[PDB]
DNA sequence: GAACACCACACAACACCCACACACCAGGTGT
DNA sequence: ACCTGGTGTGTGGGTGTTGTGTGGTGTTCAC
């Protein structure tokens, strides 16, 4: 083991203010390790998180793409506000938005009608299966790429792929109907609905070292 | 009543965890 | 020509194990 000097501590902080988006990463602290000999990505990251995060004070403002802003006179801008990190959490409002969107697509496909309307004649206005009562049941697609592109176009918080993998690994897991039924129920019971969690079923990949462990056992960059 | 070595832990250092956001691809079906 | 299941990957937010920087406790020293 090796002790952290104030020289190193203040150098960790100067990297983080210069790479704000990466504050919660593992790779960023693995990058500093290459500049502070005797210290690992793990140690550097725990050190920041535990004893140094509280001394952030300011960060430098960056762009969306997502480093780094300068004024007209080529100087850095000190900011007291964090920019988005790399990954965005899924919310209950987002999970419900997607369910409804898919329950709507599924409705548009199965009946060729589209709510809150009629047809996309005949045939008695209001006869339309509709909609609140319509249950997706066993249905899991087809969904064109058009869907998740348009959906992410309208709802920017998450990307096309981000959205599809939620629908895939979470929505289809819990059930399109079950989440609509759940979310609406919590609201009814004056409770605040929670995004669905703990549904990551993936077959065992032994081998493939645990991620988020940048140790002295590489480290060892040789670059 | 300063001064000098030996033995604790407690806390600091560094390891390791894992579910999932966001990602890209092959194979089947489609055509 | 495209839906869709298989699966890489490292983030976000922790937690587990372990080596060491001071302090606390106790003997072979001038005054
Ligand atoms: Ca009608």
């Amino acid at each position: 083991k090796a002790s952290f000097t104030d020289e190193e501590d203040e150098f960790i902080l100067d990297v983080v203010r210069k790479n704000p988006t990466r504050r919660t990463t593992h790779t960023l602290y693995d990058e500093i390790s290459h500049y502070v000999p005797n210290h690992t990505g793990n140690s550097i990251r725990h050190r920041f998180r535990v004893y140094l995060s509280k001394r952030l004070e300011y960060v430098y403002e960056v762009d969306k793409f997502g480093k780094l802003v300068r004024d007209d006179d080529g100087n850095l801008i000190k900011t007291k506000v964090l920019p988005p990190s790399i990954k965005r959490k899924f919310s209950a409002d987002e999970d419900y938005t997607l369910a409804i969107a898919v329950k709507k697509q599924f409705y548009r496909d199965l009946f060729q009608i589209d709510p809150d309307t009629g047809r996309s004649p005949n045939h008695v206005p209001g006869s339309e299966p509709n909609f609140a009562a319509y249950r997706t049941q066993s249905r899991r697609g087809p969904i064109a790429r058009e869907f998740f592109k348009h959906f992410a176009e309208e709802h920017a918080a998450h990307t096309e792929n981000a959205w599809r993998d939620r629908f895939r690994k979470f929505l289809l897991a819990y059930g399109i109907d079950d989440y609509i039924s759940y979310y609406e129920a919590e609201k009814a019971q004056n409770r605040e609905p929670e995004p669905m969690k703990n549904l990551t079923n993936r077959p065992k990949r032994p081998g493939v070292p645990t991620p988020g462990n940048y140790n002295s056992a590489a480290k060892r960059a040789r670059n």
